[PDB]
């Protein structure tokens, strides 16, 4: 709806930093729609992704890091707090040692870093969602 | 870009009718962009799907039906003649024992009906392209 997807934006994270996305999916979870957040090290798509984290609504979550153009061990969870025809809010905080992801407000994932999250330049979300919020925070030193 | 994508038109088919589609992925395929068709049974997307066809661009081609709310019997193709960054041209022709999907006017895959192509009463093209054709033929008798 409001913002284009797929969304790509310029970005730099740190401790501290927090991304905020609020969508929708574009189909019931009937049919599967994905969502997919890549944090990248470079504004080209091609380019390496420090944080990979895709949704198959209703079915499981993958996360992951392509590193020199190479995916590397995927980690797979059935966790699903997201909510078939609603709207979600998704919000990713940077840790000292790992990125949390909450799905309206609740706990629901977390990664380990495998790169400095400084090396991030860009951070983009598309698949089958309609984006009505984005928003990373640059408060803390 | 000039279609809406979810893009959703009602729809009859029978043998001798053709579906055209122009479009273009909307990320390299190192990003492993996907592309779905499915001839729907009624204008309602959580209908039954006489045909499904989801190209994960640059890997793997996967066809099946859902019949009455399951998925039966995925045929699965690692053929792939869509190229990388490529605007492509897809053509499905209904013909009296199968669809015969071209791409790039290239014979590419073929489905067995399972379901009397009568039955279809929508056609859905979603995922991750752009399109700026569809056509479906009516010509025949």
């Amino acid at each position: 709806s409001l913002l284009p997807v797929p969304y790509t934006e310029a970005a730099s994270l740190s401790t501290g930093s927090t991304v905020t996305i609020k969508g929708r999916p574009l189909a019931c979870f009937l049919n599967e729609p994905y969502l997919q957040v890549d944090f990248h090290t470079e504004m080209k798509e091609e380019s390496d992704i420090v944080f990979h984290f895709q949704v198959c609504f209703g079915r499981r979550v993958v996360m992951n890091s392509r590193e020199y153009g190479a995916w590397k061990q995927a980690v797979e969870s059935k966790n699903m707090p997201f909510q078939d025809g609603q709207e979600f809010e998704l919000s990713i905080s940077v840790l000292p040692d790992k990125y949390q992801v909450m799905v309206n407000g609740q706990s629901s994932y977390t990664f380990d870093h495998r790169i400095k999250p400084e090396a991030v330049k860009m951070v983009q979300v598309w698949r089958d969602i309609s984006l009505t919020k984005f928003n990373v925070s640059y408060l803390k030193r």
